[PDB]
């Protein structure tokens, strides 16, 4: 049993049972009882280590404990957790020394009950899950396993906040191959939440490191503040403001209303949504023409300033042929009905931007080739063929750089001028491994490759989009197709998983634009709410792959929009300490405020 006490802070870690606890401001957090860091393959205690090493320490910089575990059949590795001296922050640092799963540190016991201490997770928007919560809240219940860098784990931490005002955040300073792990029970006493560490491409290879920083007096709002500090800190803070320093157009999406509508549609014979009776529902085709005439009517009734987002323009028709998706779509108009779509949305005012996609790549694209595709570390190709265009595998984002450079020339060649461009998938889906000789790619570096794909965009002062908004695209995303909380992907009949609480927006409002859902729940939730407590654009209409009072309700959304789209979300509060009626503060002092009983907004 060592002990170590830091710059406000002190560190408690047993030598013989390895559960670990910090201390600051008189408040004690400990590891859960009966819950070992574990390894696992085809489930080991770090305790079941044949040898085992604690070495005491004191650097120039903090104080902590380093361990050596050899062991378990021939393996080994370290932990160090320290103190750092200018914060009062505690590391964990996990170290490959030569395995499937790590699971360490070992969460933090913050048991039980209280229906006011609260578990925030990352999941989508914020969830905040109080310790009472009547639905259980697992990780199978949660987006891609809990995985950071997607839809599951849109930033790398998570925290836990007590009544007391006493929190704790943990930040995962190494997410590329990592997550979050949580175990809330249905009306739980209890809420467990965990981190866990994947090897990259068949190697722990990389030092894991995680930052917790307990906090006091202590807010949401400030749980989040903390983070956004961090990322800033460190230089991936990427303000509306300094995107729109390099291309101003940025400024022109703050109050526009959002039409997501297609072209093409061809689902084909392997896909999962094809059924013999009917085809016809298999094909559909809507023109440039009356795409054209659609926007001409929207401006003439009042919808205002729009941008049109553009589904399945090119050729082989909506999921179909990606990368090789060219050329725009002759039986709705060729290049030509699309460049007179396009020069009419800009002649009355509106913004326009293409649907492209870069990850998924199938066999029938007219240049599939299996030696550009993902191999994953067992060197085997991932196929499926859920998707409109049948069968697939995906293309290495090694390669994807070289496919967006070559597509967006080709749209250029015939006089289109993309004001905006949307690269699915990569801002809501993992990064794959990609374990070919001839493109091996980490994880890490497939987010980079991602992000080299919208910097070309950028380049050519076309802004960007992606489907969701994982922080790793931050630095290089000026808009998503939402950034939707968990409850709005599920149905409304669901049984959701804790409070909507605008986590994201509280570190990223002033960095990424997002539009909103604008549906209303028979007997329940107008998702209009929620767009103003999130100051976001709203969509006008949202035609899905697979007017009536809106433009009215619309431009109340929209105005908003304009006035608070680039400031900080400064602060978001539960009105009273109820979860329903939330009041969110901008910037500019804007308090939008949002009775959940009444249904009702105050701006
Ligand atoms: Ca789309
Ligand atoms: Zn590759």
């Amino acid at each position: 049993m060592m002990q170590f006490t830091m710059s406000g802070t002190m560190l408690r870690f047993d030598e013989t049972t390895l559960r670990f606890s910090f201390s600051r401001d008189g408040a004690t957090w400990s590891g859960c009882d009966g819950i070992e860091p574990q390894l696992t393959r085809e489930s080991f205690s770090f305790a079941g280590a044949a040898t085992v090493t604690h070495e005491r320490i004191e650097t120039g910089t903090g104080v902590g404990v380093r361990s050596v575990f050899a062991g378990f059949a021939d393996y080994a590795f370290e932990t160090y957790i320290w103190i750092e001296r200018s914060s009062g922050d505690v590391l964990c640092e996990w170290v490959p020394l030569r395995i499937d799963r790590v699971l360490w540190p070992a969460p933090l016991s913050f048991d039980r009950a209280d229906a006011h201490d609260v578990t925030l997770i990352t999941h989508e928007q914020g969830v905040m899950i109080p310790n009472s919560w009547p639905t259980e809240v697992g990780t199978d219940a949660v987006s891609f396993g809990g995985r950071f860098e997607t839809a599951g784990g849109y930033m790398p931490w998570f925290a836990q906040l007590r009544s007391d005002g006493h929190a704790y955040i943990a930040i995962c300073e190494t997410p590329w191959n990592a997550g979050y792990d949580i175990d809330h029970p249905a009306g739980g006493p209890y809420t467990h939440v965990g981190m866990w560490f994947e090897p990259s491409l068949g190697r722990m290879d990389y030092r894991r490191v995680v930052r917790y920083r307990l906090l006091d007096h202590a807010d949401h709002t400030a749980i989040c503040k903390t983070y956004r500090a961090y990322v800033n800190e460190r230089g991936r803070l990427r303000t509306l403001a300094e995107k729109a320093a390099r291309n101003p157009s940025v400024r022109d999406l703050l109050g526009r209303s959002w039409v997501h509508v297609g072209i093409k549609t061809n689902v084909q014979p392997d896909s999962s949504f094809y059924d013999p009776a009917q085809p016809g529902k298999n094909d559909s085709l809507v023109t440039f023409a009356q795409r054209e005439r659609q926007m001409r009517t929207l401006h003439e009734m009042g919808a205002g300033r729009l941008y049109l987002h553009l589904d399945g323009w090119a050729q082989p028709g909506y999921d179909n042929g990606h990368p090789d998706y060219l050329p725009a779509c002759r039986e709705a108009g060729g290049w030509k009905g699309m460049k007179s779509l396009i020069d009419a949305c800009h002649e009355q005012g509106d913004l326009f931007g293409t649907h492209d996609q870069y990850r998924d790549y199938y066999f029938a694209a007219r240049t599939f080739d299996p030696r550009n595709a993902i191999r994953l570390a067992d060197g085997t190709m991932p196929e499926h063929a859920m998707w409109a265009g049948g069968r697939q595998t995906y293309l290495c984002a090694e390669l994807a750089p070289d496919y967006v450079r070559r597509n967006f020339s080709e749209i250029a060649t015939h006089g289109i001028v993309l004001d905006c461009a949307y690269l699915d998938v990569f801002t809501c889906n993992e990064g794959d491994e990609c374990s070919h000789p001839e493109h091996r790619m980490t994880r890490r570096e497939c987010y980079e490759r991602r992000a080299e794909c919208f910097e070309y965009l950028l380049a050519h002062g076309i802004l960007t989009s992606s489907e969701e908004v994982s922080d790793w695209a931050v630095p290089s995303l000026v808009f998503c197709h939402y950034a939707p909380y968990d409850f709005q992907m599920r149905s409304p009949d669901a049984p959701r998983h804790g409070i909507p609480v605008p986590l994201y927006n509280l570190v990223y409002h002033d960095c990424v634009i997002q539009p909103w859902m604008m549906d209303r729940v028979a007997g329940g939730d107008d998702y209009m709410l929620y767009a103003l407590l999130n100051g976001g654009a709203p969509y006008l209409i949202r035609d899905a792959a697979y007017t009536e009072n809106d433009i009215e309700r619309c431009a109340v959304v929209a105005g908003l929009h304009r006035r608070v789209g680039m400031q900080e979300l400064v602060r978001h509060d539960l009105v009273g300490g109820d979860p329903l009626v939330q009041r969110s503060v901008f910037a500019d002092g804007t308090a939008v405020t949002c009775d959940f009983h009444a249904q009702t907004y105050e701006v």
